[PDB]
């Protein structure tokens, strides 16, 4: 048992980082067959990304102006291409550490494995969401543009996020591996804001079934309510709505601990208007909202990846 | 900015990750150079866990009783020996994978990264601390004996702990890489139990220092105090004693903040007699004590490992 905020083993992403620079900007990028993919912006310079045209300042580029570093080793760029807000880096070899892998854009209130580089070198690994505002709250500081998110499933890794951005509220942007950004940010220096956001529903739920799977008990009650009534408590605390899919996602886990899902709802209801009373639930005196249906049943029944 | 719980990258442990199996338990062991290292009660069974002798059941055993899985590859054993708590299986083959390692042991406070692993398998990585008790509050299921935890240093894997077990509260205990059990445990089935733990006070401080650091900082005040009367709010509240050499290990922090370390523990001194009245800290409810001060310099300043 135990419950914790667990990322994939990083080592499949960890084979495809390398480092790219082009004038004095430096940044990573993700080596995949003999494609190297980075945030545009690595182009740009100071007096550049302000209101940059990246279109005309790419053209204005050679393939030498790019270095590009896989470990100890350079690699030579032989083409490129921006596809929306990223680049595109034909490089003479293939990485023959490829993962099987996929694109993939994911929705907010999924949540996805961060692996922070510098200079093309994995510093670390986190869990993150996609919050409801298409941010997400990361740890990356100069030099991380370019670091990426994902999910493993098997073998294949689903690259859903490459870093681009830190926002004035501290929090994070950044785009699918197709350039695409989340949300309604763009790759200049702008007045640009988070907005609001709200708390993920479904997963604070699946993380009260964690932790009746592991033994906290104490927020169960016999009452229950209806969806309905229950979602103008939500609405009312800044909680997203709850769905009869979100209802029929949790199935798995209200089987397991034979607790309805509405009567884990009233449970919510009570925590919102009542608060914990200096209790904690798993390790945290506040309702966790970035565990997905899908993190709780994988951690707490065990599967693996290969 | 942003602060995140992170964990190493773990490529470099994932592979030396085999399956061990002997009779009908599958546990995990880790390969490195020829060797292969496992928690010894993998020689157990049911009737045999209870009050096992572990010499006798060792040299009733065969080279051929142990399967080792390296992926989708038999591992031939040619010798095995015990170790204190651990089984050692020499392999004919020498793990191409071998990353630089060391053994170490780590003291209570400290933190290290965890693999997960079923089957051989890694299934997911997260950070953990050594707690004052010795035990650790990790994610652990049937299966997972065997996984490790680890720190990196450049390119050098130091392996810290090897899980061997989970006692009655939830939280899990296990050795270093010599075999060594962390605390008062055994390998036994038997009715041990955790006993009173207390709050990494140090860990605390350099928390509150990342939060200033990006950012959190309600919690400061003029106030200043005396590392006595620090201390005794600290035993009050079952918090460890805060040393000369803690105020030492936090200068840097200290220095980049410009927050003295005994002004910051009169803004803990607070926090622990008034709480923080429905105010968060780095996303957190609770005074969080599983950040070392290293952690914080290295993930507010982005240090990486090659
Ligand atoms: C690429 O390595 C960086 C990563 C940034 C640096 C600090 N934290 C990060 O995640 N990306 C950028 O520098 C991009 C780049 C231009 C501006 N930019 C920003 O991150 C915007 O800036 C900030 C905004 C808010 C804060 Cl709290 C901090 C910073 Cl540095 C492009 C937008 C072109
Ligand atoms: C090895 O894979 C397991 C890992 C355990 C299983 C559940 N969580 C874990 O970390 N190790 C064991 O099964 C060891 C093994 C015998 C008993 N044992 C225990 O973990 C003790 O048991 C438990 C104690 C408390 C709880 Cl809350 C749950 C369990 Cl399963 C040896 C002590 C020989």
């Amino acid at each position: 048992s135990g419950f914790r905020k667990m990322a994939f083993p990083s080592g499949k992403v960890e084979g495809c980082m390398v480092q790219v620079t082009c004038g004095t900007t430096t940044l990573n990028g993700l080596w995949l067959d003999d494609v190297v993919y980075c945030p545009r912006h690595v182009i740009c310079t100071s007096e550049d990304m302000l209101n940059p045209n990246y279109e005309d300042l790419l053209i204005r580029k050679s393939n030498h102006n790019f270095l590009v570093q896989a470990g100890n080793v350079q690699l030579r760029v032989i083409g490129h291409s921006m596809q929306n807000c990223v680049l595109k880096l034909k490089v003479d070899t293939a990485n023959p550490k490829t993962p099987k892998y996929k694109f993939v854009r994911i929705q907010p209130g999924q949540t996805f494995s961060v692996l922070a580089c510098y200079n093309g070198s994995p510093s670390g690994v986190y869990q993150c969401a996609m919050r409801p505002n298409f941010t997400i709250k990361g740890s990356f500081l100069n030099g991380s543009c370019g670091s990426v998110g994902f999910n493993i499933d098997y073998d294949c890794v689903s690259f859903c996020y490459m870093h681009h951005m830190e926002l004035p509220t501290g929090v994070h942007a950044g785009t699918d591996l197709e350039g695409n950004f989340y949300g309604p940010f763009v790759d200049r220096q702008t007045a640009q804001a988070a907005g609001t956001d709200t708390t993920i529903t479904v997963n604070v739920l699946a993380w009260l079934y964690a932790a009746v799977i592991n033994g906290d008990r104490w927020f169960l009650n016999r009452f229950t309510t209806t969806l309905n009534d229950f979602n103008l408590v939500a609405m009312k605390y800044n909680y997203e709505p709850l769905t009869q899919d979100h209802v029929d996602i949790l199935g798995p886990l209200s089987a397991q601990t034979g607790i309805a899902v509405l009567d884990m709802c009233a449970s919510l209801k009570e925590l919102l208007q009542n608060g914990m009373n200096g209790r904690t639930i798993l390790g945290s005196a506040l309702l966790e909202d970035e565990f997905t249906p899908f993190d709780v049943v994988r951690q707490c029944s065990g599967v693996t990846f290969q």
